[PDB]
């Protein structure tokens, strides 16, 4: 795979080995990001925000630097615009974060908002660095409050996208397999694919273990929360002395992961055709991915259909092949379904949003089933 896509051979859509710490000069930033919880519960997170002066972005150099930063400040505007979670909110952020916030946004191409990029794909860390990608040798960089289950829910979605870096890494074998007309190698591909998609299904498991349905549904879901059509910021959110009128902005959702459309748009699975509102929702989600991966998906929509090809054969192998790698994503789907239902449905149904996310996912789950050639 091309390095400008930014898909790494370990890690697949993860940011490799994310920095940890900012330079001294922003050490007022990262005492704030590293004491949410804390300064949260005493009520002066508030007041510590509007103390800061506005620090230029001109001293993040590099990449990763700029990434944590993004992290960093993402982190401290959910918290400044919810507060202790029950109601009382802030409409306007003030200059001061909100002005280097945007910059950096606009630097980097991404929404001014905590996106699915920053809270899992760059924030992570490893404990021991001659040690494995495993749970126990990992842990976030930031949470929001005590008992949140931040780290279970980010590490896990972590650990399922470098899972799927096994599959994604198959790709260029696929395309190039079917322009050399070579039928052995395909097979054998999209075999090596279906293997490693099955493998990502049993590390989602986890998460069972990592997170509670109380925790995640009356503190977590709270402050990964957007400002677009939501009745609590009707018309979104001032960035002062960035923007005149206050924007709207989507909240952190399970669709800007890549690896959530990746493997439909290589099957062919027409997800984002129609105009439905399931296609529409995943084709708008793709702006809040980080510039190189929205041009990897597009990328892959350029290179002629593999479903095409598979149809036009005769082939019964190479139709058994594909099934496998669709089958595989259907039981996906039917596990985020039983997450759904187990971390928001109950939790909702027992105290006197969680209906549509269910809808989303049967629309998207039945599109892919009736993408077998052959009945599963
Ligand atoms: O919903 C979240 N996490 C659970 C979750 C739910 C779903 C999937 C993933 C995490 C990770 C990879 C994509 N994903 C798949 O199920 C999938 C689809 C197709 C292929 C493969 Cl390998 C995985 C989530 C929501 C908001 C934020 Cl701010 C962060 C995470």
């Amino acid at each position: 795979i091309s390095k400008e896509y930014h898909i790494d051979e370990e890690v697949g859509f993860a940011l490799p080995n994310p920095q940890e710490n900012l330079p001294d000069f922003y050490n007022d930033w990262m005492f704030i990001a590293k004491h949410l919880p804390d300064l949260i519960e005493s009520g002066q997170l508030r007041e510590r925000v509007e103390k800061l002066n506005m620090l230029s972005i001109d001293h993040l150099t590099d990449h990763k630097s700029q990434r944590l930063a993004r992290l960093v400040l993402g982190c401290i505007t959910m918290a400044y615009v919810w507060g202790k979670g029950h109601g009382d909110v802030r409409k306007v952020l003030p200059r001061n974060i909100a002005v280097p916030y945007c910059q950096l946004s606009k630097k980097l191409e991404l929404p001014p908002i905590l996106v699915y990029a920053d809270c899992v794909l760059a924030n992570w860390k490893k404990k021991d660095p001659n040690k494995p990608l495993t749970y126990e040798n990992m842990d976030v960089l930031f949470s929001f409050r005590d008992g949140d289950c931040s780290k279970g829910f980010f590490l896990v979605s972590l650990l399922v996208e470098i899972a799927a870096a096994s599959a994604i890494k198959v790709i260029p074998t696929v395309f190039k397999a079917m322009q050399m007309q070579e039928r052995d190698t395909l097979l054998k591909a999209l075999l090596e694919i279906a293997s490693c998609l099955e493998k990502a299904l049993q590390v989602f498991h986890q998460i069972h273990d990592h997170v509670n349905p109380k925790a995640f549904f009356s503190v977590l879901r709270i402050y990964l929360s957007g400002w677009k059509g939501n009745p609590q910021l009707s018309d979104g959110l001032v960035y002062e002395g960035f923007w005149e009128d206050p924007k709207e902005f989507a909240g952190g959702s399970a669709g800007q992961s890549s690896v959530f459309q990746c493997f439909d748009v290589l099957l062919g699975i027409q997800q984002t055709a129609g105009g439905g509102h399931a296609a529409q929702f995943l084709q708008d989600m793709r702006r809040y991915m980080p510039p190189a991966h929205r041009n990897f998906l597009c990328s892959l929509e350029s290179n002629p259909s593999v479903r095409e090809f598979v149809l036009s054969k005769g082939d019964a192998g190479l139709r058994e092949a594909y099934d496998a790698c669709v089958k595989a994503l259907v039981s996906l789907r039917s596990y985020h379904l039983q997450i759904v239902t187990k971390y928001i449905l109950i939790p909702a149904s027992q105290q006197p949003g969680g209906t549509d996310l269910m809808n989303f996912l049967k629309t998207v789950r039945s599109t892919t089933e009736k993408s077998l050639l052959k009945e599963g």
